[PDB]
């Protein structure tokens, strides 16, 4: 009884290399917003978010693994081969890619009502929270970009936004 | 005049790629430790390796970049195809892997002399005591396994050294 | 034995002397920024970088001095005939003037190498570590101006560079 | 109405130039004191003056001239080709330098009030006010030198006077 | 890969028993310099540099050679024959050992970068820094024998320079 | 009257040597537990002892002397030439020497009792006291190799030794 689901193990795998390679490529777009666009807040921002993905995002994966019998697969590839041309290409890339993710999620979740994995369902969750929270918290600063054209009055607004205390909202924090 | 050296930045490119691999060897080799072979300990020994080499081995190498005109490149690939057979063997892999850091390291301290970068012989510096303070803290768990042949006397070794203040050395810390 | 070298004298009596002028540069350029420029915050950040010159940066030659035989030199010509257009300029300056500073001190650690003077070598990585943090504070200015063609948005943003508790970084502070 | 009297500017940046010019020999002076005569707290001393010369006494010039209209003017000329036999005579000829500084200060005084400047004459007490209190403070130096034969005992004293809370006099502190 | 260098443990155990000695001869010189000279400060002085040698300049390379492979070497020879004939040349003599300390430590560091151990070369700039230091403390010393014919006005001298609180220079201390 | 006796001053110039000779083998000891034999407090516990002999109990001979008339001689010699093969053997090595010391001490003793040196009997009482209670704290060690066939076990009891507040007993400590 209470054998692992082989899909759920390949896919929550997936999520794991997502995780550690969009984690990865914001480390980079971190790095080029401060070094090529002259935005060393949006940097933080994201460097930030490159933290979260080879933290948490990863740390919670490995972490039910062992509880469950599920197995960890380490395959990782990544480059940076071409990198967007202004600041707000690079953050609604990041946009992009953080949508994305709650697709992925959203597929987790119908497999393990579908694999009756109740255990499964119950760790998605955070994950079907978080994608929703981290794509706000990107659109915050996507908004900045198309309200201002002074990089400075964004970048100050960004600074603001790094510096609140991270007040949890009840459903979505 | 202060013109990069494209030698110092690749061989630098090359050990932030390096740091980031072998961070992600070591949160599988973390995840093993105690998944497999009931080590938790040596699993978050191994875990705070993971982060440091993932956080301030990668991001000092970016910093420097930002400051001097060094371009950063991020190429990854890591694949976690063999796991050794025992707990002794794991440190005993992680001991080797360091072993390794030291010899890199060495080779871009005689590079910035030969190149005449001094602001990158500076840099380096870190990277060059850190080598042996890291070599040094994974050499302390594997005296261990041929210092008894019960796993949680071990472990309670280890859970000691993870939970002392980490109190730095004066030349090596 | 421990017979001083003559040549990190002259060299080290040089750095002296373009430490001092330059500070006394940096005051007229401070009072120029506010004066003219209307920018009484970028006219305290060189004010500092004035102080810094012809404090810190000229005390530890004299220091060194005392402590090996050898000699201080005191021959200081300076005028400000001629001042930047705008404070774009300005800091552009400041920036051209502290990346020599880096060259400059790329030579005495050379030289010092050159004539085995350990002690020496000792002595300038404090400069060839300053050189680069002191760069960054001023590229960090300058790219400011490339950001905003508000004389008083950059104001805002020199001001909380000024007021903020100067943290130092690891390598580089 | 107001406006600025060419006079006053001038003999104002031949203060500037007076003073840091001073400050600059003043912090050869030190290094001289306990470099080769053995006097470590004399150097203290004449270099805690050099800070005021190169600080505030040069400031409040070029904070003024934001004020009023008048031009600031960097040309500096120094250099210390001789120095004094000894101790006592490296103090007498800071007291003569002092001395001279206050008969100079005389004279920006007669002409403010010849010039209807009232603005400058107010400036200016401040600088009459220094004038003897800095020569009071070198006065109780050189008393030293003819009270003791003793250079440890005269180094004690000094010591002392460094190291006292410097609670201003009513009229000259 | 990584193996140690023979030449430079054959250097460090050679400094190493160097700071052995010279301890055991600062032991004896401090009792000297109250015995036989009167002066129990400066014999606290030199008991202070004698337990530095036979402490942390001896700790260092143990520790070190811990970290990397080279073997210690325990060989002492040491006997105090001859005394200096008063209190002058006793802290004279301590000196010219310390100058001699200089001209040994500059070989290894010279050694290091002619046998590529930058890991020991990194290790050898704490004994580049302290051998200025120490050097400059004992001169601070010597310049008072010379600067009084009192023994009781010397010896309140050393007191106070002993019982302040050791504030580090930035690079030397 | 109340002139020194050769003979004590010869036994405690000996036992001066025996105590800095002791020193330095108790030091070479605690580098191989370690470094050979992978028991770091047992390093730790012997350093402490090594101290304890390059310290005290050289320093109360010096001090006595400084008192009475009695002359210090400082003639070292010491080789470690050879080295236990194992942890047990080093610490009953240790506890060998320590035994030693109180034969000799007891020497000392009755040479007062026959001199009819009062103030020396006195003064041998705290080695008297120190010679059994050094022996016990070594026995308390050797004790524990006999006790367990595990390192880590003896290392963590040893550990718990060293890191006890060293209250004295009445008679002994
Ligand atoms: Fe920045
Ligand atoms: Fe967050
Ligand atoms: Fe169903
Ligand atoms: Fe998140
Ligand atoms: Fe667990
Ligand atoms: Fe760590
Ligand atoms: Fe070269
Ligand atoms: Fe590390
Ligand atoms: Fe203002
Ligand atoms: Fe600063
Ligand atoms: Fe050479
Ligand atoms: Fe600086
Ligand atoms: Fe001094
Ligand atoms: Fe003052
Ligand atoms: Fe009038
Ligand atoms: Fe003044
Ligand atoms: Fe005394
Ligand atoms: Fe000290
Ligand atoms: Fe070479
Ligand atoms: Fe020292
Ligand atoms: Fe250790
Ligand atoms: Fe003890
Ligand atoms: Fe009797
Ligand atoms: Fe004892
Ligand atoms: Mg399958
Ligand atoms: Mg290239
Ligand atoms: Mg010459
Ligand atoms: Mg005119
Ligand atoms: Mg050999
Ligand atoms: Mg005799």
């Amino acid at each position: 009884i209470m054998q692992k689901s082989n899909k759920i193990n390949d896919a929550l795998n997936q999520h794991y290399k997502l995780n550690v390679e969009l984690g990865l490529v914001y480390a980079h777009y971190a790095h080029v917003a401060d070094d090529e666009f002259d935005m060393p807040y949006l940097g933080k921002f994201i460097q930030h978010l490159s933290e979260d993905k080879l933290g948490v995002h990863k740390e919670y994966i490995s972490d039910y693994f062992k509880r469950n019998g599920m197995k960890l697969k380490t395959d990782v590839s990544v480059a940076v081969k071409s990198i967007p041309s202004d600041a707000k290409a690079l953050i609604q890339e990041v946009y992009a890619r953080e949508n994305e993710v709650r697709d992925h999620v959203k597929a987790i979740a119908k497999l393990a009502l579908a694999e009756d994995d109740y255990e499964s369902f119950y760790f998605i969750q955070w994950y079907v929270r978080d994608g929703l929270k981290d794509l706000t918290e990107v659109d915050d600063v996507v908004k900045l970009f198309n309200s201002s054209n002074d990089k400075l009055i964004i970048e100050a607004t960004i600074k603001a936004m790094v510096e609140k205390e991270e007040s949890e909202h009840e459903i979505w924090g």
